[PDB]
RNA sequence: CGACGCUAGCGU
RNA sequence: ACGCUAGCGUCG
């Protein structure tokens, strides 16, 4: 690769010793600019001076990649390359493995683990720091806690030769700016966060950057909802039973919006609060009840995205998983008005009129040009089956040939993913969720649909990098208003994002210098200022059926995080099965999944930890508690001696 | 099992 | 400003 004028130009501050953020467009090659600074540096010492680099990169796919690269490129100048990820971070001389190679890749998430097990003494063997989406650096992110860790050694009286700091992102961001003033106070307090005194960006070669990356053009949809209250209106009977039996218990109460979600998870919440030998039959009962009637909630929020085939199939697909007491009586209120809703959905003259406006936005590229690559966002997972299933049950979007990416969780593993972006250059169109948010580097698409998609300023710049060819379209479905709204915000905050970089370039250096540091400063001792056991013995009740689990005092702590189980009192308390996802995360190795034996409630995991094979079990599965760090009581380390 | 980010809704 | 709920994604 014969480096872009540009890219030299992005690399000129980092290249002269200073800590520069690099703000360019994604495509445009921001990975070969931080080889040629990386080279550089190591370059710039004298014999008996070595540099050593730590690349940050957030994700595996990334992680890999970088390491790739990287080593191919400086194995010929003699430079150690080597990465540590999740897989190969346990059992290794963490310390030794950075002190020999120099060229580090990492996942920021194992330099914090390091230096807070103190394995790294401090940041200052690195000559060099270069984070990756350098925008993550925020919050409570991975990024941010390095940063905390370099910041406390510059502002603090401890003396060590601190690393230069580079980051690279096709934005930084302007927050919740409503103005210039806000979006440069925004971009300032990132360029503290990662201690730049450079925001680095095309000026002089832009004429050559326009000719690699094109802005896609984008367009606004604004569609309308459907009418028809005739599949909604049998479900709303449903519900309005499920309502009574829940009343028929209880007695007491305090829409197929998110509002009502969140209602029935509170109502959950207060049912399982509530002789203890009826008690069970009741709190099964209104959980099974609340299951199903937020289930119905979900299938309403899909008919109204999609058609009402997915929705009726999303329950039956439900009730399939419900089947293999009172169980039985609902099914029969849903086998019912099954034989009617099986009509509802045959009637064409009830189609979404969303999804009718987007298969003609198809029809119309493709029959200009049937080469076309797609890719179309959605918001849930379910929503993602629902239009696969639509596509290639469509007589008019025969020409597509549709595939599936997602996320981890029904879940779609990583070499899954991979497995369908090689078949992307097979497939005609890629269905899929955020997870193409920071990109993957996919394959290029001359179309981009976003059905009901809201994101932020970030993502949107992001996105682009599918567009990067001449011509490519972009367009955003929507029958909310509110959503076209809100990306119009996007754009609007893109504008100060770019202009407020403008405006703090034109600024004298050692005067911002000055500035990070008074930003620096203020956020430290705000972060410094941000910082009683209960003995008692507390029962731990299954949130499903109520039935004893085990007790406070058999629960013991493993590594501060996780928690688990002693004595074979509690073996014969919960079931087992093997989930298929046989990785081993940090210590641990998943092996099965851990179930109610009284009720099939998840109750936890079952691991292999170092020589013992022993349960794991999350606190929101058993007063209720979301969490065990909002779960105060006497926390004993697990102890290999017992 | 845990941590973290994004979006929407809600509350001091 | 934080907190809570859900969706979504990522990492250990
Ligand atoms: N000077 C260059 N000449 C030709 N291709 C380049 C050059 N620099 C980068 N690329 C190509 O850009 C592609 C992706 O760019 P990338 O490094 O991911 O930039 P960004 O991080 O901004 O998205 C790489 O596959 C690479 O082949
Ligand atoms: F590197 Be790109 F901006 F995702
Ligand atoms: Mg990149
Ligand atoms: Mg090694
Ligand atoms: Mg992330
Ligand atoms: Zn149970």
């Amino acid at each position: 690769f014969k480096p872009r004028n540009y890219q030299l130009e992005l690399a000129l501050p980092a290249m002269k010793g200073k800590n520069t953020i690099i703000c360019a467009p994604t495509g445009c090659g921001k990975t070969f600019v931080s080889l040629l600074i990386c080279e550089h540096h190591l370059k710039k010492f004298p014999q008996g001076q070595k540099g050593k680099v730590v690349f940050f990169a957030n994700q595996i796919p990334v992680y890999e990649q970088q390491k790739s690269v990287f080593s191919k490129y400086f194995e010929r100048h003699g430079y150690r390359v080597t990465g540590i990820s999740g897989a190969t971070a346990e059992n290794v001389p963490v310390e030794q493995i950075v002190e020999n190679n120099d060229i580090i890749i990492l996942t920021p998430q194992i330099l914090v683990n390091n230096l807070k097990k103190g394995t790294i003494p401090s940041l200052s063997i690195f000559t060099l720091m270069i984070f990756d989406e350098c925008h993550n650096t925020s919050k409570q992110h991975p990024y941010n806690m390095i940063m905390f860790n370099y910041l406390d050694q510059k502002l603090g009286g401890s003396s060590g030769p601190l690393p230069q700091v580079i980051g690279l992102t096709a934005s930084v961001g302007v927050g919740d700016a409503k103005n210039t003033d806000e979006a440069l106070d925004y971009i300032c307090k990132l360029c503290a966060s990662l201690d730049a005194s450079v925001i680095a960006t095309v000026k002089h070669n832009l004429e050559e950057l326009e000719q690699v990356v094109y802005k896609p053009q984008k367009f606004f949809r604004k569609v309308e909802s459907r009418i028809s209250d005739k599949f909604k209106y049998i479900i709303a009977q449903l519900m309005r039973d499920t309502e009574s039996l829940a009343k028929r218990i209880c007695k007491d109460l305090e829409f197929g919006t998110q509002k009502y979600e969140q209602w029935i998870v509170t109502v959950q919440k207060a049912c399982m609060v509530f002789d203890k030998d009826e008690e069970s039959r009741i709190c099964k009962a209104l959980f099974l009840y609340t299951s199903h009637l937020r289930k119905y909630n979900d299938a309403l929020i899909i008919s109204e995205h999609a058609r009402m085939k997915d929705a009726l199939d999303y329950l039956k697909d439900f009730f399939s998983n419900v089947r293999a007491e009172i169980e039985q009586d609902l099914t029969q209120r849903f086998e019912e008005k099954l034989q009617e809703l099986e009509s509802v959905s045959r009637d064409p003259s009830n189609e979404n009129p969303k999804l009718e406006d987007l298969c003609f936005i198809l029809q119309e590229e493709y029959h200009l040009n049937p080469e076309t690559i797609t890719i179309l966002f959605v918001k849930t997972r379910a929503l993602v089956d629902a239009l696969k299933n639509w596509i290639e049950g469509n007589p008019k979007l025969s020409f597509l040939k549709p595939g599936i990416l997602t996320g981890r969780g029904t879940g779609m593993t990583l070499p899954a993913q991979k497995c369908i972006l090689d078949a992307f250059k097979d497939h005609n169109i890629l269905i899929a969720t955020s997870v193409a948010d920071e990109g993957i580097d996919i394959a290029q698409c001359n179309l981009v649909i976003l059905y009901e998609y809201v994101g932020n300023v970030i993502k949107m710049i992001q996105t682009r990098g599918r567009g990067r060819a001449r011509g490519s379209k972009c367009f955003l479905l929507t029958s909310n208003a509110g959503v076209i709204e809100k990306e119009q915000i996007n754009m609007y905050k893109e504008k100060m994002m770019n202009d407020s970089i403008l405006r703090l370039q034109t600024w004298d250096e050692a005067v911002f210098r000055e500035k990070i540091l008074h930003i620096q400063t203020h956020e430290k001792f705000i972060r410094d200022s941000q910082e009683v056991p209960d003995k008692e013995n507390k029962k731990l009740l299954c949130r499903k059926c109520k039935a004893l689990a085990c007790y406070t005092a058999d629960v013991r702590v493993i590594e501060e995080c996780h928690y688990t189980v002693l004595g074979d009192a509690f073996k014969e308390c919960f079931v087992s099965r093997p989930h298929p996802k046989p990785k081993q995360f940090s210590s641990f190795e998943k092996r099965a999944k851990i179930f109610c034996a009284r009720c099939s409630h998840d109750w936890g995991i079952h691991v292999k930890y170092k020589t013992f094979e022993i349960p794991v079990i999350k606190i929101e599965s058993f007063t209720l508690y979301s969490k065990w760090k909002d779960f105060h009581f006497e926390k004993i380390p697990f102890d290999p001696a017992e």
